[PDB]
DNA sequence: GGGTATTCGCCGCGTACCTCTCCTAGCCCGCAAGTATCCTATTCCTTGCAGCGGT
């Protein structure tokens, strides 16, 4: 792909174990040089996220033991409209039920 | 007045380490050093006044 996010009509026909010529070389560059600036900034962006993130939740320490209340949330599979991204089993697992579930029977 | 749009200005943008260099400008006044000049001698000449033999 060239810098502006179009695809080059003409794609590159040379592995590695053979030769690449000019031009290849030359748009693999491209590319390489893309990725590369894009990790040094996304770093640079992720360190302040995560430092704005544990200024906010700094000051939270469970304290108790049992607040005694029954309120929760409905946890079920996810769904995208196809498949299962995400069972049941593994958004559960370890986490106290709210109000005992009752079998279907 | 009043609800709205547009502009202006402030706030913010990763951690740790290693190597190197450079850090005010300009005036001014004492002051050391180096020098050209001015007074200091010697040798020649021609005057002006006080002693002084001589009679």
């Amino acid at each position: 792909a060239k810098p502006d996010g179009s695809i080059i009509e003409t794609p590159i026909t040379a592995n590695f174990r053979e030769g690449l010529n000019v031009l290849q070389y030359f748009i693999s560059t491209h590319g390489a040089r893309k990725g590369l600036a894009d990790t040094a900034l996304k770093t640079a962006n992720s360190g302040y996220l995560t430092r704005r993130l544990v200024d906010v939740a700094q000051d939270l320490v469970v304290t108790e033991d049992d607040c005694g209340t029954h309120e929760g949330i409905m946890m079920t599979p996810v769904i995208e409209g196809g498949d299962v991204k995400e069972p049941l089993r593994d958004r559960v697992l370890g986490r106290v039920t709210a109000e005992d579930v009752l079998k279907p029977g």
